[PDB]
């Protein structure tokens, strides 16, 4: 119920925060994992966007009030919480420094603000849920629902007093900024993957795709997003591994509030069939992950790692399933 605010304690105290040295280098790196270091996850957001866009591209005073209402508006849920929207963050950035000069400033500052908002207000329901029990969120927003109210929840915390980071922009390359954020939060809807993936594919190969066209760009931006949110998979194994509990901790959790309305689960959301956990892990890198950074590495060649990453991922969900693993902790 409304918009919540980061108290001045919490902007002020970003705002006098420094990165220790030694992490500078290892943000660069796409397999870099955010996870021991959650003192400075708001920290790590300032770096990235000052050293892809610079230290003048957002008033600082703006940039730590939105950054920390941002956080303030995430909800302590196991996946898609304030963790997985810096994340998300970063493997843009890793993106955004290894094809620093195909985006434009104002598509580098658009897609780091969008990363970080693209879960606003999640709820740990997903939109097979919103739709099938008619939350009125399905009501306002018939498709991409969940999408949609993120992109709602964006322009709200950026229209906070004092937290409009996009201001000082004319008044032309705002209704720009607030498009690019659109579209890129918007293309986080998995359903629209897939089309999306195939387009870019039949794009590239025939030679037909030009980045200079702005549908093209519009695309290429879709499929960032859709990489950027599946990074997960891309981390060392136990660093996937442990993010793969989280995930499901939320998708059990759904699956248990369907049957109390009379709905068995898909058996992802059915906390009484994790036997079938690592054969659903395998199609889902299959239908979903493994493509997207396929076509990502044919599209932006430095993203390279990150295919190269989900593919040794896929290899130990195989492994699993032929009752290869080793010891795990969680
Ligand atoms: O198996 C999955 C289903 C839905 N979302 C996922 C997201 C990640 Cl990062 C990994 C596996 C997923
Ligand atoms: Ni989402
Ligand atoms: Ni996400």
């Amino acid at each position: 119920a409304g918009t919540s605010i980061c108290t001045s304690e919490e902007w002020q105290g970003l705002m006098q925060f420094t990165l220790p040295v030694r992490l500078c280098k290892e943000i660069e790196l796409f397999h870099f994992d955010i996870g021991p270091f959650e003192n400075m996850w708001p920290g790590i957001f300032v770096y990235m966007v000052h050293r892809s866009c610079g230290t003048s591209c957002f008033e600082l005073e703006k940039l730590c009030r939105f950054i920390m209402s941002v956080k303030k508006n995430y909800r302590r849920v196991p996946y898609h919480n304030w963790k997985h929207a810096v994340t998300v963050a970063h493997c843009m950035y890793a993106i955004l420094q290894n094809n620093h000069t195909l985006f434009t400033d104002l598509e580098r500052k658009g897609l780091l603000i969008a990363c970080l908002c693209h879960d606003l207000d999640h709820r740990g329901f997903s939109n097979s849920y919103l739709q099938k029990f008619d939350h009125p969120l399905a009501a306002l927003y018939s498709t991409s629902t969940m999408e949609q109210h993120h992109f709602s929840q964006t322009v709200s915390i950026l229209q906070l007093e004092g937290h409009n980071i996009f201001s000082t922009l004319s008044s032309s390359e705002y209704e720009q900024v607030l498009e690019i954020i659109r579209k890129a939060i918007i293309a986080t809807d998995l359903a629209l993957y897939f089309g999306n993936r195939k387009q870019l594919e039949e794009m590239y190969q025939t030679g037909s795709l030009n980045l200079n066209n702005q549908s093209h760009r519009d695309r290429v931006i879709g499929l960032m997003m859709t990489a950027c949110d599946l990074c997960s998979v891309t981390k060392l194994w136990p660093v996937t591994k442990l993010t793969a509990n989280d995930i499901y901790a939320e998708f059990w959790a759904e699956g248990d509030e369907m049957k109390k309305l009379g709905i068995q689960p898909i058996p992802m959301m059915d906390r009484d069939k994790k036997d079938e956990v690592p054969q659903g892990q395998l199609g889902f890198y299959n239908a979903v992950a493994i493509p997207c950074y396929t076509t990502l590495t044919q599209i932006l060649p430095p993203t390279e790692p990150l295919l190269k990453a989900c593919r040794d991922n896929l290899s130990q969900w195989e492994k699993v399933i032929r009752g290869e693993e080793t010891a795990t902790w969680i």
